[PDB]
């Protein structure tokens, strides 16, 4: 059964271009706009300075 609704409207990954983004979003605290899908945050660097919060 779908018990939990995983879309996120509008939001696209930056690093795959997969939108909209499935699962968990993955938004960085310091770009303005900027987000990773689950497999992106966890497989593409980023800026080493920037770090993730995640939004399920
Ligand atoms: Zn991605
Ligand atoms: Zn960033």
């Amino acid at each position: 059964a779908r018990t939990k609704q995983t879309i996120h409207p509008g939001v696209t990954c930056d690093g795959c271009q997969m939108f909209p983004i499935n699962g968990s979003r993955f938004k960085c605290r310091n770009c303005d706009d900027f987000d990773f899908c689950e497999t992106c945050f966890k497989t593409k660097k980023h800026n080493t300075r920037h770090t993730f919060g995640r939004i399920n």
